[PDB]
């Protein structure tokens, strides 16, 4: 079963760190490495928050602020967001890639809200 389960909404207080529990799945018959990627406001701006393929693709906006707390092998895709910001609020969608079609992007997303 292909899918990325992760919280719909998340509460976060400015300047503090937030962790997003994430977990994804796919059919045991899919052969295999695994690439992880997080996104902010995909529809519009769509900025690379995390990239395990090339940390160089990460939007500067997040560099040094968001890291992947995942166990690619254990199918955990947790996202850690250090130092929140009111601007940081938005919708995050996770995408993992294996092989040209064995790629998947979570339609749901996780909406993080930042307050003081």
């Amino acid at each position: 079963t292909w899918g990325v389960s992760s919280p719909k909404n998340v509460q976060g207080l400015s300047g503090s760190c937030l962790l997003i529990p994430c977990i994804f799945s796919y059919p045991a018959d899919v052969p295999v490495g695994i690439t992880a990627i997080w996104y902010y406001d995909y529809s519009g701006k769509r900025q690379v928050v995390i990239h395990s393929g090339d940390p160089k693709l990460v939007d500067k906006r997040f560099r040094g602020r968001a890291e992947l707390m995942g166990n690619m092998d254990h199918k955990v895709c947790n996202l850690l967001l250090k130092d929140l910001k009111p601007e940081d609020s938005g919708t995050y969608n996770f995408r993992f890639e294996i092989s040209d079609s064995n790629r998947w992007l979570d339609v749901k997303g996780t909406t993080v809200t930042v307050t003081t």
